[PDB]
């Protein structure tokens, strides 16, 4: 009854103020907002408040989604930059995992970049089959876990290192499961350091309990990230 008051605010998505905002178009809605509001992490997209239209108000993200940022030819990411985006995502997913939150649709298109170029994992909560991002077991059961978020994460790093290339462009979505089960993974991007590809393959472990945790991923990617100085510019493949 009064439990939603901290979430509520008075005076398709629209621009807004109060902070620059995205403002999107009953009992479930009140409860969900309260769950969503109690998530707070620098790498997870905030719920600012809810309003009656009804309205969901989120922070406006200056640079938009992460797949479009990296695809833009007038941006010049270095390997360091891109591993840095991956490290941020991993930190957001670590938080969501600690909250027992299974994202289910982790992808570069669903992460956003604010004005400080902080990546926020998004498209979850009220702010919400992606077969080419899905774990083998989830393609088989339509059941998702944190370890199946880990798989998606490994696809997301792939997207990172290719500057937003579509995964398995030659495989039709209806076919991905058969393709994978022949014994295949995504190939190593031209600008993907060997140590980061090893991580990708770990994230794609055939056994779900064997994939690293997001805590493990943060630690590991934080180390590899620190080895770079932003001297290597990542260019775009001609085949993708
Ligand atoms: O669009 C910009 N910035 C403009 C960036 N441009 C690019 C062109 O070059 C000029 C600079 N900021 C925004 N912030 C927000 C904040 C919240 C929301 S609702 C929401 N909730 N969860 C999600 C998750 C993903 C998406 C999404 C996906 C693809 C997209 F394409 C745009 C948005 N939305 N979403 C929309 C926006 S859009």
């Amino acid at each position: 009854v009064q439990a939603v008051q901290h979430v509520v605010i008075g005076p398709c998505v629209y621009h807004g103020t109060l902070i620059h905002c995205a403002v999107k178009s009953v009992s479930q809605f009140l409860t969900e907002g309260i769950i969503m509001k109690d998530f707070s992490h620098p790498n997870v997209l905030s719920l600012l408040g809810i309003c009656g239209s009804p309205l969901v108000v989120l922070p406006y993200m200056k640079h938009g989604d992460l797949r479009n940022f990296i695809r833009n030819e007038t941006h010049n990411p270095t390997v360091k930059d891109l591993i840095g985006f991956g490290l941020q995502v991993a930190k957001g997913m670590k938080f969501l995992a600690s909250k027992k939150f299974v994202h289910r649709d982790l992808a570069a298109r669903n992460c956003m970049l604010d004005e400080k170029f902080t990546v926020k994992v998004a498209d979850f909560g009220l702010a919400r089959l992606p077969v080419k991002w899905m774990a083998l077991e989830s393609l088989q059961t339509q059941k998702f876990t944190t370890k199946s978020d880990v798989w998606s994460f490994g696809v997301l790093l792939w997207e990172l290192m290719t500057r937003g290339a579509p995964p398995y462009p030659d495989v039709n979505t209806f076919d991905i499961t058969v393709y994978l089960l022949q014994g295949r993974r995504l190939l190593q991007p031209e600008y993907c350091p060997d140590p980061l590809y090893e991580v990708m393959l770990k994230c794609w472990h055939p056994k779900a309990e064997m994939r690293p945790s997001f805590s493990e991923l943060v630690s590991r990617i934080s180390a590899i990230f620190s080895t770079f100085i932003g001297e290597h510019y990542v260019h775009v493949n001609a085949t993708y």
